[PDB]
């Protein structure tokens, strides 16, 4: 279960990192 949980972690950082 903790691959999952940083698979996630990722995913947000994509539009999180993003400035649009």
């Amino acid at each position: 279960v903790l691959a999952a949980v940083i698979f996630i972690y990722f995913a947000a950082l994509s539009p999180a990192i993003t400035f649009g």
